[PDB]
């Protein structure tokens, strides 16, 4: 228990985030684009695995996918880049602790979400260019997954987005509470294993699901309207999980009253 | 060997726990709610695994479940939050060592148990909201497990609770005896793998098994009366394991006499 | 750093006898914990053994070896007293004139009996869970306890030698590093090797026999068979830990 | 975030590389040959795995190959040797940051690529001498892979080269951002898993694919022309991924404006 | 870098080895016996695994064996004991760097090789005494492997020995280049996985394969002449990999060009 010091670090991180954005939109957006791309890389890997194992009829598909997703947030944390979903916890705890304003929070949320999407778009374009989703099990895995995501009821997506960002943000929280980089990566691995395999939903990961499916001329299951519907529901859920649960929660634990 | 140093750390932790509760019930209960939910997240994952592998008739089911439970206690330790089962050893050692009273101990046990339950209930509600236990093998795995859990004889549940909390508290004990966060997680991973795969029972984990079964309209196998029966039996077993083995044991090892 | 390592072994031996001389209760409680922690590893890998044997898997013994690390990891991380590690520590310390032959036999006897107490307590409580009432796990304990008790003395003895070379070398590694993670990894590798290769650990066997004798489910064991196995394996363990690891580390480290 | 410190570290590493080369072509080329060989060693392992599992008809082939390739970059990083693909990010960031010139960069690129190729040639010769690709599934895996790699469309290989070197360079970037050797190896393990299993292309790894295929008297439909074609397309993609994405991006993050 | 400091550590390690040997033949040979035994322990495990999975028809056999061999060199490195194959790189680098003589090197190589053999012999006898290779698939795996190893052409064995000791010595090299014991062990795990699964040959591991064959009554069919032939070809390959690739390689990386005080890199 060093909840107070932890809240101090979250607050200092929120302050530094808005300071960076005020200093340089380009640096901020570039950082955000990296993080979106790094998360998408995890999606490329586990959807390749999904295609390979689904084709085979394996019962381990979802387990292997969850075990293999760690790289997504590991890369974000180890490169120090800006991820929308972690910003839900960091900005809300900072705002509650009076380090940043509500306008700082919406600004960081908006720019990091958009920058993240830019990363996912760039990745999607390059991945299609590889020819790796022209035809076959990986293309089909993207196609079928994107369509099921776009047709899932709003309540289901919302609540899955809540549980997802509790796991993502708590993995970010762990990284603020240890000085061991290996422990950070292990905690990320566990949290991402839990969230992927349990069936929870990450807004930024989903950007790459849709970017690949939409840019691919051979994937014809989904549509931009579908992408928006899914992303809105999941983003809202992520926000509630990261800001209302983790942000508020860590403020309560840490605030010297 | 460092047994005295270890007892001194346990004693300090006990003192700090009761001081926290006395200072702020809200901070104490929020921490307890977090721990209950973090442990439940482990349940959500391994029961999803349960449902996936049982439906497939796999012999590795229980082994993969044990291997995948580590997140539950790893989150608790890395976030510094309040878990009832760990408090059995810490408060008992601290009490024997005259750092805290019997009343402090009973108070910490009651508040952390109830707070853990709040966390489990909240998690259950949100998990049911995902639509992930509407129907299918995961819902069925919850429903079948919850039914067999509340129909097991008291004595079997009690003894399963003892062995479970020897393992949970010894992994907490290890965390008091190393400065390496990675060693802490590895020891937690081993102990949780042992207790889940061997078939031991954790009261706080069971809260989430029962919260999901209670909230899901598709799960109609267990009853409030049965959940209560299981929880009492297992809580009592956990208490004997944590306080009478680990608490008393570590006091005996460390006390300068 | 062989000299420094021998000094650490010698200091550890001196601390063990000083502890036993100061408090039999503290010493036996530490030993009981260690016996119970090793036994917890057996409950886990025999559960695994029951599950996979039932499935006719070819990976049974490999998964069992990979999954046993907790046994010595707990002992090392809790600083508790394990008979088998004491075979190397006390012999190195005795050769190096930190402790006496009589101190060594005394530590060996107390830690062996303390470990046994931990195994018995564990066996009783595990039987109480109802988890070996019937089914593949109960059958795996019963069948393993039976085959262990019928193996020829010489086979058990040599298996005990190789087992304690591996257990004591993992303890030796723990004296040679300041990294707790490295300690656990080396323990994991050594227990993997010894379990999967089919070697025998006296203290682990105490839990095998405590479960088997406390479970009312019918086996072909008997107390005579259990004692037979424990004696043969204990003797092999002593040779592996004291004559190989203890003498060897003394030779490497002694400033002559 | 420590983006400025990181950019400074990249720049210092670029200055060190060109100073090394200017000091001794022998030392520089020997270092480069080692790295080419270390990478190639990863190829021998995973192609042996490819052969064994492909022969068996396993659906896990590409997954186990990805999991098993970590040694390639782990050796390079832990030995401090010169790898062409890593040099794409490092020299470009250092050049942008005015620590080295464009001429230095192209010189480092040329020497490290040729040096890496020398190490791949030596490895291939020696591996063929073992008799391990005289015949059988491993020999056939080399022969069929080499052939399919050489007949892939230019654009496909190019985009595959881009995504590969984003992953290789970001794992190198991680090594500059932590002091933990274990964390370095873990991130490398993750990045190499992702790039191999997803199907992306590494110029230096391909040098060993082709050295083995061409030196082995057991017959394929490859040819020197096919090898060069593949190596050029993939090298160009690696340069873009390493220099235009990672080099430029890390410069933008770290540059004080 | 840091090649110069790595060369210094190699050189100092070479100096300490010959000093130890000069000081006490008994200490040096006991250290070597330990290392031979520790490596052999890796063999007993992975040949047990070999027997289990071969009998079962698994295609994962050689992969699982490679994954499970890490203990062999991890024990050597974590106990600080004397392994012939590692000494190929260490003594050659230190020799090139003028810390030890050619005679020091040949001596360390001779004593460590024989010492390693002693440990493998002791291990083989004790392992046969367990009765674990009286009959069955593990017995057959040891026996079949021993026979096939003794009948492989010299050139194949030689080249396999080169690649193996590049891997073993590079893992020893990583251990000089880090202060993290866990990193040392991970690099050892990766290098041994690569060398075992790829099919490369280790002289000291082969000593235990043959010692188990020597003492197992359930047939040898192999021949002392055959074992010797295998051991010589693989030992020579190992020497080339460790000394000519790794030893000379690390000397070249590490030696500061001023000196010149004899010779000229360019
Ligand atoms: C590639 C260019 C990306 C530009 C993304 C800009 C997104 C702006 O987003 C807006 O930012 C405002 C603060 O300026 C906030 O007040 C608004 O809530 C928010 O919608
Ligand atoms: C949601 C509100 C939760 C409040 C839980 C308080 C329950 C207290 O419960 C009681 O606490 C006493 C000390 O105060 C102890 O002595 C008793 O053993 C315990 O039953
Ligand atoms: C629970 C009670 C267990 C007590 C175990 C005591 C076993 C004593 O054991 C004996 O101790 C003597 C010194 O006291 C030594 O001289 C002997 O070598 C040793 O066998
Ligand atoms: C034995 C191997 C020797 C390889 C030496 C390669 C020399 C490369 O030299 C470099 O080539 C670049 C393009 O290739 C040019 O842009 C540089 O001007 C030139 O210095």
């Amino acid at each position: 228990r060093a909840h107070k010091e932890t809240l101090d670090k979250l607050t200092n991180a929120a302050i530094n985030k808005i300071n960076l954005l005020n200093t340089s939109k380009v640096k901020y957006l570039v950082s955000s684009a990296f993080a979106g791309l790094y998360v998408g890389i995890g999606i490329l890997l586990i959807f390749t695995i999904g295609g390979l194992l689904t084709d085979a009829g394996s019962p381990m598909t979802k387990i292997v996918m969850g075990l293999s997703f760690a790289i997504a947030l590991s890369l974000v944390i180890m490169t120090g880049t800006e991820l929308f979903t972690g910003n839900n916890m960091v900005m809300s705890a900072g705002m509650l602790n009076k380090g940043v304003s509500i306008k700082d929070t919406s600004k960081i949320w908006a720019y990091s979400w958009v920058g993240n999407l830019i990363g996912a778009l760039v990745l999607g374009i390059i991945f299609v260019g590889t020819g790796l989703v022209d035809k076959g099990p990986v293309a089909e895995f993207f196609a079928n997954t994107a369509a099921s995501e776009a047709s899932m009821p709003f309540t289901a997506l919302f609540f899955r987005g809540i549980l997802c960002n509790i796991l993502v943000c708590v993995s970010v929280l762990c990284s603020f509470r240890t000085n061991s980089d290996t422990a950070k990566i292990i905690m990320i691995f566990l949290c991402l294993f839990a969230f992927i395999t349990s069936g929870f939903e990450h807004s930024v990961a989903n950007m790459t699901i849709y970017s690949v499916s939409l840019f691919s001329p051979t994937i014809s299951t989904v549509t931009i309207g579908g992408a928006i519907y899914n992303l809105v529901a999941v983003t809202l859920g992520n926000i509630v999980g990261g800001a209302l649960f983790m942000g508020l929660g860590t403020y309560i634990l840490g605030k010297e009253k």
